[PDB]
């Protein structure tokens, strides 16, 4: 779970908060007594590495000056944080029979715990949490497993995908952001086979691989359903954007092609759904199960299996001026 | 790893390919010989427990006759498949000196192996595998979690965000789609501190939060960028927020806060960052660690760690007709 709001003092009488925990990567490390031979041991091969993006924060229920004292004997070069009244130990549940149970935690950028070891042993933990920590942050920053998996797949199974699956589409699409919470987007979820093939009908012979999806999803939405601003910022669009970003990722999570086109009659479509003619159709979604590239065109197929093709970053992004 | 493309006939002497495991959660068993104690539990356990989306396919070098008496005997209700050239034993490398080792495999609904067993005692082993399956579908079928956390957050930390990280942001904006894969996205990303100080001057009282963040990103582009098709379907800022969204996607991942705002004037911002005159500059992204809310107005302080606002899902999605 999330470490909750707290304030505790510091080895050097400083107030460390879950304001301290946040923007960081943190091991946080319960011991029962500063100065016992395994507590210090630990907080010396703790003190001893260095922690790439993280903290080390030692906590016990030790009083201020004796967390000072156990940093200065030992030359300490952690934050350690005194808990005289186990606010802490009780959150993170660590106290048995009223004592303290050696644990170590990791908590992420946002204060969330990631990885718990309870009942510690000091013999090679350091080790352990560093090579933990190493994995999450290589977990975390490095890019998101499902924008890099997601890709405009055309070999579509006809197998149903079921509503509450379909629904979930639209639910993470709706939590995209949009200016001043306008949600302009709109969606009509097609899944009943006589629908479709009137669509199929308002289709360019390009995307006859979108007969197979099991469902489609008209997104539509209209200018004064959102912010219009000075200097051509109409943000309708731009915000079903975001909205429809969301829906693929979530698509692609599930082990779901979403695949967005522009290849349809609009006005046919807008008809066939009745969508009201001065709202915009901007995308069709062709939803559906990972199906059978020996069905495409051998062009559609060589995109299919070939590696993702992008302009060169230099191309999108500057640094400053 | 991704499974390979494959063709095997079932005990029911059809081709099954690896189409079909595409689609569904997979449970692939691997046993040494049909007919077996050990083997023979193994697939009778497999049968009679229930797995919510999920199929369960058993495997071996056994014959197809051999296979379809061996569910004959047992009623089992599971696909087997005959492998006698060990196709899949050779790719799932279960051979130890041209023997058979016990294995099994969770394959999702794209092909790739999300789990796996060696060396399996039969004993507790259906289970095992039941409950491994159940968190898998769990995990992949719910809402996902980047999206979820994702929120319009104002408390940001001043801390330098490294620029690795920010050039992460940018790639991943850049793996959205576009119509015709015209990628009409533009970035500046600002975090030189005398030019933000410019650009602060362009902000509105009510976006004082925004100049805490150590970086911001200009999201520019123009309507020739991208497709214009008829019915007043322009893509170019559709797309640019298809990218902008998997762009907070991925802040989230990384423990950044990316908040997309329309509070600016976009003329300065344009002429401080040399953006050109035909463009429109749709958002700036305000990035940066979490910080401490209690520096916020006590409009954004309520709004930090608020529940979710939004409209009711009835509002912006129809089913069919
Ligand atoms: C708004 C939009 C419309 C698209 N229209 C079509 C289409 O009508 N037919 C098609 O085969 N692909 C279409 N695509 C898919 C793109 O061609 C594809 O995303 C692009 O080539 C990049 O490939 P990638 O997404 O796998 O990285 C569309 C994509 C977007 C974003
Ligand atoms: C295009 C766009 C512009 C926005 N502009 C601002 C802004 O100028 N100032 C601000 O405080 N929030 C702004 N927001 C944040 C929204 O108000 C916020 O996303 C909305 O209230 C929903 O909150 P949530 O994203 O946390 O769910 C903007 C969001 C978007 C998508």
């Amino acid at each position: 779970a999330r470490v909750k709001h707290f304030e505790l003092l510091t080895d050097e009488g400083k107030t460390f908060t879950h304001v301290d925990l946040y923007g960081k990567y943190t091991i946080l490390f319960f011991f029962p007594k500063a100065g016992t031979s395994g507590s210090t041991r630990e907080a010396v091969e703790f003190s001893r590495e260095n922690f790439e993006k993280a903290q080390v924060v030692g906590i016990s229920r030790d009083s201020v000056e004796a967390l000072k004292r156990f940093k200065e004997k030992n030359d300490l070069k952690v934050t350690l944080l005194s808990d005289p009244e186990g606010i802490l130990h009780e959150f993170f549940n660590v106290l048995e029979n009223g004592k303290t149970v050696r644990s170590t935690f990791l908590i992420d950028r946002w204060g969330f715990v990631r990885k718990e070891w309870r009942r510690v042993k000091v013999e090679g933990h350091v080790q352990e949490v560093k090579e933990a920590l190493d994995r999450l942050i290589e977990e975390d920053l490095s890019l998101n497993k499902h924008i890099e998996w997601r890709r405009a797949r055309r070999a579509l199974k006809k197998d149903r995908v079921p509503r509450e699956e379909l629904e979930l589409l639209i639910k993470a699409a709706h939590l995209a952001p949009s200016c001043m919470n306008n949600q302009p987007w709109r969606f009509v979820v097609v899944d009943e086979e006589e629908l479709l093939k009137k669509i199929h009908e308002a289709l360019p012979g390009g995307n006859y691989w979108m007969k197979n999806a099991p469902a489609l999803i008209a997104v539509h939405s209209k200018k004064d359903f959102d912010c219009a601003l000075p200097d051509n910022r109409d943000y309708f669009l731009f915000d079903t954007g975001l909205a429809v970003g969301n829906l693929l990722v979530q698509a692609t999570q599930m082990g779901l092609v979403a695949h967005p086109v522009a290849g349809y009659d609009p006005v046919k479509v807008k008809e066939i759904l009745k969508i009201p003619e001065d709202h915009v159709l901007i995308t069709l979604i062709a939803v559906g199960y990972l199906g059978d590239e020996s069905e495409l065109s051998e062009k559609h197929r060589e995109l299919e299996r070939s590696e993702r093709v992008r302009k060169e970053l230099s191309e999108i992004v500057r640094w400053n001026l």
